[PDB]
């Protein structure tokens, strides 16, 4: 009995992360098009899944990177 039960059904960013987890991508660089909510979504999901999540840059250069190494 292990996994995620609190499913969002189908989530854009959660779909991006689940692909990322099984992909060659050691780090998933998201576009600056993500707003606070979009990032919050990613931070939440990555935190629950167990991956490293951080936003780098500034604001006009602010992007979020998810890493498989956590
Ligand atoms: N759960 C969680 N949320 C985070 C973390 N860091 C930032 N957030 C949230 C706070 C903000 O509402 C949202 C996006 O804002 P930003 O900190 O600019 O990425 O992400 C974190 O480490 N864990």
């Amino acid at each position: 009995p292990e996994g995620v039960e609190s499913q969002d059904g189908v989530d854009h960013f959660r779909a991006m992360i689940v692909e990322f987890m099984a992909s060659k991508k050691m780090q998933l660089e998201f576009p600056p098009s993500l707003n606070s909510h979009d990032r919050l979504r990613v931070h939440q999901i990555a935190e629950e899944h167990g991956l490293r999540h951080d936003s780098s840059g500034e604001g006009k250069r602010r992007f979020i990177t998810v890493s498989k190494r956590a």
